[PDB]
């Protein structure tokens, strides 16, 4: 049972490249209705999906960047209504990071915990 409301979870600390990740959801009538996920610079708050060079090199290497994978992860969450989503080929790292934040944000929705919590991936 998901208590309605807004829930936000965030990584406790920036990863090895200085990015943190944030997942927000909105639950209405017990259903995940909105999902917002962003990797971003801990200090400057610049969003990774807005970074052209970071993406292009990424579309280039694996075939897919934040600009593409973040909105996909968001939708798959809404479609599945659970953290158990399929990883996205070429963005396995973010899929797994995303999955951990979804597990924790969904637990909070169950307890109806209002405050944003930190998730320690490291």
């Amino acid at each position: 049972m998901l208590k309605d409301g807004d829930y936000t979870v965030e990584t406790a600390k920036a990863d090895d490249h200085g990015y943190k990740a944030k997942l927000s959801i909105k639950v209405s009538d017990g259903k995940i209705t909105e999902a917002k996920y962003n990797e971003f610079n801990g200090e400057t708050n610049a969003m990774k999906r807005e970074d052209k060079d970071y993406n292009e090199k990424m579309t280039g290497v694996s075939g897919i960047g934040p600009a593409e994978y973040e909105p996909q992860l968001e939708k798959a969450l809404i479609e599945k209504q659970s953290s158990d989503i399929d990883v996205i080929t070429g963005a396995t790292s973010s899929s797994n990071q995303f999955k951990k934040l979804a597990e924790k944000v969904l637990k909070n929705a169950e307890e109806g915990k209002t405050e944003a919590t930190l998730v320690d991936l490291e």
